[PDB]
């Protein structure tokens, strides 16, 4: 996949993970990952505006807070971004969109709680892949900030 393409080109560590999808939290399941370390990835339209997406990395049980967010990229508001928005600027699809190797550069922010982790498993783009990697590599390959932006 793109996500796996990109970490090669850059040299960056990471641990390639693998479990089956049967096609109809998934991989802290059947990983057997604690859930505070699995993080999906999800995008948001600022100004509700669908082509000026950001990307959001967050733990999956926890719920993205679009005021935090917001406040996170220095915009107004944000609200969801359309299903196919998300497709065309990520290149994936959703339960399967990795924050590294989208077509679009877009602006990043992970949930901050990812630094109390050696490691945090993210997408590999394509479901029944995870990709292992430190917080702070990830960051640095996507020029992301880390912040509060979840609930709870
Ligand atoms: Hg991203």
């Amino acid at each position: 996949t793109p996500a796996i393409d990109l970490l090669k080109k850059q040299k960056i560590p990471f641990i390639l993970h693998t479990y089956d999808h049967d096609p109809n939290d998934e991989a802290a399941e059947k990983l057997g990952i604690d859930p505070n370390r699995s993080f999906k990835t999800l995008l948001v339209a600022e100004n509700g505006d669908q082509k000026k997406l950001a990307c959001f990395v967050l733990a999956t049980a926890n719920m993205l807070n679009l005021k935090k967010a917001a406040k996170s990229i220095g915009v107004k508001k944000v609200e969801m971004a359309d299903k196919d928005a998300a497709q065309k600027s990520t290149g994936y699809l959703v339960g399967g969109i990795s924050p590294l190797g989208q077509k679009k550069r877009v602006k990043t922010v992970i949930n901050s709680t990812a630094l109390e982790f050696e490691t945090i498993y993210v997408s590999g783009g394509k479901r029944g892949l995870s990709v292992e990697i430190a917080p702070q590599d990830l960051a640095k390959v996507l020029g992301a900030e880390f912040t509060d932006i979840v609930d709870e």
